[PDB]
Order: C-alpha cells, then sequence, then structure tokens
C-alpha cells in the first residue's frame, strides 16, 4: 500500500491495519 496507520486505519481504500503500522492491499503490504 505504501500507506501507514498508527490509528490503526488506513487512509487509502483497498488497505487494511493488519501489520500495524502499515496498511496491507490485498494482503500485501504494497
Amino acid at each position: 500500500c505504501g500507506e501507514t496507520c498508527f490509528t490503526g486505519t488506513c487512509y487509502t481504500n483497498g488497505c487494511t491495519c493488519d501489520p500495524w503500522p502499515v496498511c496491507t492491499r490485498n494482503g500485501l503490504p504494497v
């Protein structure tokens, strides 16, 4: 994703705060 989710929330869609503080796009930290 490239984005970070220190708040446990992604700012960009298609990503989830799985590997905090980083977002996972389709299960990948891209």
